[PDB]
DNA sequence: CCGACAACGCATCAGC
DNA sequence: GCTGATGCGA
DNA sequence: GTCGG
């Protein structure tokens, strides 16, 4: 929080150009910057200090002496004030709704709490549930209840097959105090990049956590990652938990580090470390590291038994997960 | 100056 | 139906 | 919006 006001003020910015502009590009540019300077280990006295940082270039200096000298910044004041765009930001925060349907909404009249709950039967599934818990998706999630929820997980799926192997990633496996959902890591000797001698692998584990009433709702589901809600249970008299979302992703045995390392970000570090890899001559992706050929192709899965030989690969000094928070 | 910007699963749709 | 582009996820 | 060749 070093200089929270700045990256903020950077957020905002990026959430602007992704949701309104939809300008991805320019959404990433922000978000890095925003990254680079909350790890910046002193407060900012100029925009000229902050240029120095990778990242951070002519304009955002800019806008970091404006937003010194004023303690806010012209063009967000402007932003806030226009409904369009005010209406836009805001329905992008349902679940499901992205910045295409957002305007599309808009145009549509649709552009309040009230409309879309009027208006239910004009949103997907996904959205429909979006809508549902849009209030308890606001809500973060303390490490508390992670611990709690990882218990159950674990457990159940212990229940299904003995030879699963759940693993809590996400900020969760980073260490953060709080998480904005559960992301859990999948693995079954049965599921191989060799083969698949076992269907409905993931479906048995959604499942029985739907059948003991952990999760409840059902955003997405494939072969291998489901996107859903889940609540911890109660007790006499309690107030409810509210819902949570959960991330399940099942990945081939042998390419769990790989997994792993993707699973436990986090975003911005895994687009840092990903960008660097290609400088280096690699791609990395959830399933391996290949090296690149002149030509553009990526070549043959290089051999990994542990997330260090990833980072070794690539010439970088291991990183504990609780410091991949960029 | 200007190409590149990480990578991919699932839902949805248009076209054949 | 299949496939491939697009939205969304984050 | 920023960067590197
Ligand atoms: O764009 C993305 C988003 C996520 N990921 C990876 C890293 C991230 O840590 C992980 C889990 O996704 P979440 O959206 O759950 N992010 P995270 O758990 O880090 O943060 P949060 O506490 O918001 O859930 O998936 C990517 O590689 N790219
Ligand atoms: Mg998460
Ligand atoms: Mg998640
Ligand atoms: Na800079
Ligand atoms: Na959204």
């Amino acid at each position: 929080t070093l200089n929270g006001g700045i990256t903020d003020m950077l957020t905002e910015l990026a959430n602007f150009e992704k949701n309104v502009s939809q300008a991805i590009h320019k959404y990433n540019a922000y978000r890095k910057a925003a990254s680079v300077i909350a790890k910046y280990p002193h407060k900012i006295k100029s925009g000229a200090e902050a240029k120095k940082l990778p990242g951070v270039g002519t304009k955002i200096a800019e806008k970091i002496d404006e937003f010194l000298a004023t303690g806010k910044l012209r063009k967000l004041e402007k932003i806030r004030q226009d409904d369009t765009s005010s209406s836009i930001n805001f329905l992008t925060r349902v679940s499901g709704i992205g910045p295409s349907a957002a305007r599309k909404f808009v145009d549509e009249g649709i552009k309040t709490l009230e409309d879309l709950r009027k208006n239910e039967d004009k949103l997907n599934h996904h959205q429909r549930i979006g809508l549902k818990y849009f209030g308890d998706f606001e809500k973060r999630i303390p490490r508390e209840e992670m611990l709690q929820m990882q218990d159950i997980v674990l457990n159940e799926v212990k229940k299904v097959d003995s030879e699963y192997i759940a693993t809590v990633c996400g900020s969760f496996r980073r260490g953060a105090e709080s998480s904005g959902d559960m992301d859990v890591l999948l693995t079954h000797p049965s599921f191989t990049s060799e083969s698949t001698k076992q269907p409905k692998l993931l479906h048995q584990v959604v499942e029985q956590l739907q059948k003991v009433h952990f999760i409840t709702d059902t955003l997405s589901k494939g072969e291998t990652k489901f996107m859903g809600v889940c609540q911890l249970p109660s007790k006499n008299d309690e107030k409810e938990y509210p819902h949570r979302r959960i991330d399940i992703r099942l990945i081939p045995k042998d390419q769990y580090y790989c997994g792993v390392l993707y699973f436990t970000g986090s975003d911005i570090f895994n687009k840092n470390m990903r960008a660097h890899a290609l400088e280096k001559g690699f791609t990395i992706n959830e399933y391996t590291i290949r090296p690149l050929g002149v030509t553009g192709v990526a070549g043959e899965p290089l051999p990994v038994d542990s997330e260090k030989d990833i980072f070794d690969y690539i010439q970088w000094k291991y990183r504990e997960p609780k410091d991949r928070s960029e």
